[PDB]
């Protein structure tokens, strides 16, 4: 629950720093290394593996800082039209992380830790019952570490 905003910020930290942004804005106010880890691994094959995956996505949403959560939780649910994979939880995370870069590169740093909180949002709401169900985060682990 928030191990899972743990996992986010980890995340985004993560593929900010990858790319040469800063990843100050987050928290700007061990048992999880595993996950944390192989997540990273996980988001880095996937965006390999699909360049521009999420191009229609974004501009659907097209965040500025009078975006509300519901238009957020309406583009992630595309994800979702058939139910949760393991997989497209991982697409979950590159989607927040290329939503977050591309804030920044509107000038609008402001929503990334916006961009967080609706994740972790989400996922609590919509993804921990799924995850929960088919063996929590070592599963996960399992099949990506």
């Amino acid at each position: 629950s928030q191990s899972n905003r743990e996992l986010v910020v980890d995340f985004l930290s993560y593929k900010l720093s990858q790319k040469g942004y800063s990843w100050s804005q987050f928290s700007d106010v061990i048992p999880m290394a595993a996950v944390k880890q192989a997540l990273r691994e996980a988001g880095d094959e996937f965006e390999l593996r699909y360049r521009r995956a999420f191009s229609d996505l974004t501009s659907q949403l097209h965040i500025t800082p009078g975006t509300a959560y519901q238009s957020f939780e309406q583009v992630v649910n595309e994800l979702f039209r058939d139910g949760v994979n393991w997989g497209r939880i991982v697409a979950f995370f590159s989607f927040g992380g290329a939503l977050c870069v591309e804030s920044v590169d509107k000038e609008m740093q402001v929503l990334v830790s916006r961009i967080a909180s609706w994740m972790a949002t989400y996922l609590n709401d919509h993804l921990e019952p799924w995850i929960q169900e088919n063996g929590g985060w070592d599963t996960f682990v399992d099949l990506y570490g």
